[PDB]
């Protein structure tokens, strides 16, 4: 997938693509002038013997002291070497890549004052599929992607290590792989590379994509459970949704009618489609899932903007010759988006679990008192029904927001931070919880529909049944179930059901 | 303030007005046809001997059993009498009113099948300033505003009690005050009155308004602290914000430049406006407060929509002659908005506290090591600086989201609920925490600027100084401070500083 | 109730008594020597021209500078005047009193270096039922009960205000009421009065007592629901509990067998007492309530110790002539106890709610599908069953611990604090949630047993039925229920059911 | 390490040993009679044609229906096969082993009615170092260790897979390795193996051990930082601690005096040991760490008891010939212990972080404004100081308790559960956060003391310096730090500093 990048125009779709697979990129020519221009600004500042913080001053107490021009190259290197004090397991190549591409997009907007040749270097590591070692922990989402970003730049200066073809090489052997040589940095270039919200942004983005995949899956899964228990379609009537006027819900109901259709053999084979009321977990799916869609749409907007943001410091405005110190490196926005996404992920998992319970019960579904065929011979999946409770419950605590916490770092000058990295990181596990839950819904609904011998559900829903059944057989009775769940989870993770959702509903899809 | 209501067109401003003070309303004539029409639909259903759930069936197991037409009037009354099982202190007249006006707006959209004369009754209690007894607790944000809504309708049937001129009268003496008589209800009218998201919506709305008032105040307060410590204005440079591309932050910075202006006597009296970097708590105000503005804007949209929503069940579509049972009574959306608003309220309080700390410190401000004049003679407000820490910390726990919790009610048919009432209720206390924090910032900044003898800050900021000083004197030293805070809180609560913020920034303002 | 206090020997029972009602106290003569002795130590330090921090140094930067002896009296007064920067509503007389008695107990251990005449003053305000104004907020549980304690001492120096006979008098008119005159303080006496963990300790203690009252009530209530639904007694078999070896549970089961007895008319009237298994919410009561008892016993121990603790600074050891600065003013222990107690309170509320649900369901009880007599005529308390869900759910968020939060105060010298005040304060509301829940259980079980015409439960349980029925009639059908709950709550709050629990189970009882 | 097990006498030390390394065990002869006896009870129940739930009834609706005696062997197998519906990664051999040994201890108390030959089988898999596949997720801590326990028993019946010499074999090849053959089960044996609190108990135990290791480490680390910044020893004066009367704190102070001694070259080289007050993070170490010790001691007691508990159902009392159904399988106690331990782990991490901050600051330590040697040349570890903030902050959210959550499983008969597995699982990550924090403290203090050329600290503390320096060199300046942290973490994880703490302080140590 070749991209000709025009900085700051990244869409969430492209971001999905970048997160998902290898990317080949090159810059758009419209890019060259602003980048090159911001460098000449920095360059003339130096030459006019002027002194500017972030450009040619020292740091802290010395933030006021000029650094010998020839002293400047060692500053960079000291900055990079010093900040790589992260901790944890190393990010998978996917996230690295994404972060690499986000930093590139960001620098290339020509507000950062670093040479194109340095940007060009990053791009070359991207194109070569060489991914610098980045550890999961250390950043508080304020003062630049500081460790993760430092760990990234290490390889550029022939330091640290990088992964290639799944093997750890040296920052040197790997630079060569990319057709490069160890690089030396100039004024501002140290602060340009190490500062930004890219790490936290990639974390939050992965969570959004995850939240997105679960959403889609949940519409297919909730559609089967409606059928499995011979539920109504009336809860999906467009008019009820337009009368509430909630868009998330409006679009969600629409998605539901699309997948279920006006009726099915299954649905048609039950006298009427009204009688007894359906339980909230069925009936209020548009409302709840609808609320969830809104949530993930709000975050997506914030995150869509941040992915193209000029997030370093200080920023250089070559047109006016100004260099300004701000705080764009503060990822509060991103943190809140991550926290936002937590609620949607949890509540999708919550609703699916109650549908599982419904299904297993001696009614809430209208099938076997457990699906199997007697609580006394065996006792089917009342149990997988327990596993989903355990996963759903977890997400309740994981929902605790991180954007409200903060610790005064490095001498109460850095007296308020975001915690965006942790806000976002936790969504990944939250999505695993919700994914196992749905998988169990998926397996349960298909088991149940199965019991309704020879009957068929909607066209999209029969596709969802077949997707499962292509890899997991009907579990009609006593035998080790864990491996069914395990398999269902994978298919979900491979986006098995994603294609059934109508297009343009989800931000990145 | 007279309003001629056109149902479902309520703006957040009008809602602010309704929440804030007595409202006189009447319906717009364009209203009459749909309302009257939905009634005739219900009415013809009855007459054609047809039986429809929510209209003329029983409930639960009997949800399938027709109720003798003449039996129907007692159903209503039984519904109302039965659901008023709430708990807690009674809502203040303000919230009652708001809820009353939201239910009225909702019913009048003519999807609810209840007589105009019943709507007219509600409106008359509004116009008369007669507020039925509603207790704070009982609702789970699903199955209709059920208790609070039941407690409301009680007065209509000459039951319960209502508050008038701050006194509890009987639902009878109070009905009369409104020029009314006890009412009898007809088919569907019981479910129309008791079902809806109005209670939770009013709770969340009050929180939004609160969050809004704090925001504004926080821009004035953060502006004074910048001055108090001779901070920079460069962090507010429009260009840095447009380069990030975040709107919340863009608008926030703009608000800051508006209040501070390019410079002040105070600011002008300090050699330069660059030198040492400002601490995050100063520098990253656009970023953080900007993130907060976004948050409260997202919720406002959801809540703005819900205030005009047709939230009862089942809904009647007279044009097609259809009566449909959905789940619009599920307040998931509202719950998430409330949870959303929690983060903004907390983080506004968080940033203000670190500014207080900065100010009290032997620097972070550039004034007295505590503001007073020596930690050894007395020791000023290092302490009020402690009180703000206690209030800020609280909001960290209060931020725990309620929209992720749910309990299966009334026999796992109501197997998923929202918890919207609690999500929203908790914001009120959260705003008190943040308001005390800011008050202390307000008092501190004015104390500090004071110390800079005879110097003046911006025009809007001098207005903020004077607003304080008009009621709270300079606290130049040893004497009981609590009463300063107490006073500052009130002024804040009376919206003292709200008028300084530029117009059209905040949803309801 | 006259007490002759021997400092540091307070029991939790006496503390319950002090919290619960007016106390008359006087010191034990064994007290005089250590108190008087610590004063003479301070006094000789002064006279030997020695200089000691906390005794005769300044504060902060000046913590190293000696204060003119004649300057010392104004230090006290400055300390008191300065720290009273609290916020919130004023504590009820009960809590004030308790705090007053805890500070008295503490000082009197003769480690604090303050005159008996000053202690004597406090005691006189206690004996006279004069309660100084203390606001709920401001303290972070570290650096002395600082504001609340300052607000307390205000009255002593003829400042602030005090409540007497429920009226706010002046610290002067109120001092006189106590037979006193405004007092002047000496070296160390300022730090002795304002520093300590008494405020947080009283907060946590009130929560413990609350948690205690709920526990007892929950054994009576859970006993009725077992009967109401014709549950088994076998889950209470001593042998099952001794086999687990958990003491909390062992004692809890014992309490259950005591209240239910081997059998009842009710229980005897059902063929057997085995058949179908009982649901966890019945069967696992010893286990869950047992876990809860342990929790509240652990906290009680910590809190029992803290109530007698010498918590000021610095401390004076007259025997060796030493004055030492420590940090006993850090209430971490208390904070954790408060957080501890949160889990017990929540989980008691949680189990009671599921018993309500069980009862309302068309089984889980064996009575009316809702208790009333048809979901279709009326529909009874399926609803009060909703109110309990709302109260139970709240406690889930309120359980979020405060002892994990901390903010660096007054210049990172006070860089770690406890947050004990908030940890404890929140339990009070948590107990209201759980109390409403139980009240609803209480009312429901009695309603249900009622339906079993003319049948009787255990002797203690019939007492519990009668306690209710003495004030709340059988609610056999359609009519306003809220007022039933309201009434039940009160009785619970008046400890109505507390006397049925066997003695010596609960720490303070 | 050979053990001759006398059931239910396990100590926490032995449990530490079992968790930590391979165990060889055999039963004590005193064991044989009760085990064998409970079997004959079950056996005679069968033979007398009597029917008993859990023994020879069906399940659920059929819980009342007798199972053909010859039908019974297939019941077991169906039970096992059915409940293995867990999810997640497989537990490490350590935890498996521990769980295996806990179930063995439990069954062997002869209340479970299963043959010794079946117990003997488990023991043989333990002795052979063959560890059945157990996935991390699925259990809600109620209804028996159900999935994890089912997954365990799978191998016994020649199903599933087991790990041996770090390789996954078949339950068959692995049974053989243990010298076994696939087993068939009899009455009650299915419920005896699958039911219990062992899984959650092992999870919580690992957390306790972790919490224990961190505690010790934190005393050594906090001792070095006191020295690094030339802090006082007076805060550790026994008298201050006895005056508070808190035991945790009393023992903690004692531990501190033991490690620091009355004085050191370092301490001796600073004029006095009083002057300026130390910051809370130093001074209040006994108080905070003391509160933490209490917390972990409380949990340990509960967990110590649970490890020896008879936790299955129903239980058999051969002496009286009774078979009783209780609910000992409800792990509420364990859940609360796990939640309890969370607070200690967090607060240990919290205090260490503020000590790091202190150290890095241009004071709070008295060393380099960052440790390195100028914020302007390089800038040392102000950064690792950031990494610790990120880890400490995480633990704030992870502290959210799981014992307050619950979901009604398998048809509201299982209407209240514990969530003990998740309460405990989360402590492991929480300990990683706190361990990285301390590691960074460790590295920082040693770096700082280093700067005090040629000076020495206490004898135990010099051992702690050397432990580090044996593997991590002084990091005197600019170069990649991450690998220092990485290394320090490992040493901590290998219990490097554990041996310095005086004996008998910690429950398991």
């Amino acid at each position: 997938t070749e991209l000709t990048l025009k900085p700051g125009t990244l869409t969430l779709a492209q971001l999905r693509a970048i997160h998902a697979a290898p990317v080949r990129l090159q810059l758009d020519a419209s890019a060259a002038p602003a980048i090159d221009a911001s460098v000449a600004c920095v360059e003339q500042i130096i030459a006019e013997d002027r002194t500017a913080y972030g450009i040619n001053t020292g740091f802290g107490l010395l933030a006021s002291t000029r650094i010998a021009s020839h002293d400047l190259e060692n500053l960079q290197r000291s900055l990079v070497l010093s900040h790589a004090a992260g901790i944890g397991a190393p990010l998978d190549d996917d996230l690295v890549r994404l972060i690499m591409v986000l930093k590139i997009n960001s620098l290339s907007r020509g507000f950062s004052g670093i040479r194109r040749k340095v940007i060009d270097a990053l791009i070359a590591l991207v194109n070569a599929e060489v991914y610098p070692h980045i550890p999961l922990k250390g950043s508080v989402g304020a003062s630049g992607a500081l460790a993760p970003l430092a760990h990234m730049s290490l390889v550029l200066l022939g330091e640290g290590k990088a992964r290639y073809k799944g093997q750890w090489l040296s920052a040197t052997e790997a630079l060569a792989v990319a057709g490069l040589e160890p690089l030396t940095l100039a004024a501002k270039e140290g602060l340009a590379l190490l500062n930004g919200t890219q790490a936290s942004t990639a974390y939050a983005l992965r969570g959004l994509f995850y939240a997105e995949d679960l959403y889609a899956a949940a519409i297919a899964c909730g559609g089967l459970s409606v059928e499995a228990v011979l539920g109504s379609r009336s809860p999906f009537d467009a008019r009820i949704h337009e009368a509430r006027g909630q868009r998330g819900q409006i679009d969600t109901a629409a998605c539901f009618r699309d997948l279920l259709g006006d009726s099915s053999e299954v649905s048609l084979s039950h006298k009427n489609a009204d009688k007894v009321q359906d339980p909230y977990s069925l009936r209020c799916q548009p409302q709840v899932m609808g609320a969830c869609l809104t949530q993930l749409r709000q975050a997506a907007e914030v995150l869509g903007i941040e992915a193209n943001a000029v997030s370093d410091n200080p920023l250089v405005f070559a047109a006016e010759g100004d260099v300004i110190s701000g705080g764009n490196f503060h990822a509060e926005p991103v943190a809140m988006a991550a926290d936002n996404l937590a609620l949607a992920i949890a509540e999708i998992g919550s609703l699916s679990e109650r549908r599982i319970s419904l299904m297993m019960d001696k009614h809430m579904s209208q099938l076997p008192p457990f699906l199997v065929e007697n609580g006394g011979v065996n006792s089917g999946f009342m149990i997988a029904q327990v596993t989903a409770a355990a996963l759903a419950s977890e997400n309740k605590a994981l929902s605790h927001p991180h954007s409200v916490d903060s610790l005064p770092t490095s001498a109460n000058q850095e007296d308020h931070v975001s915690m965006a990295p942790a806000a976002g990181k936790r969504l990944w596990e939250m999505a695993e919880n919700t994914r196992g839950v749905l998988a169990i819904e998926w397996l349960g609904a298909c088991q149940g529909l199965d019991l309704r011998k020879g009957l068929k559900t909607s066209a999209k829903l029969e596709k969802a049944r077949q997707a499962l059944r292509s890899e997991v057989a009907h579990y009609d009775r006593d035998r080790f179930f864990a491996p069914d769940i395990e398999k269902a989870v994978e298919l979900l993770a491979k986006g098995s059901l994603t294609g059934l959702l109508p297009a343009g509903v989800l931000p990145s899809l």
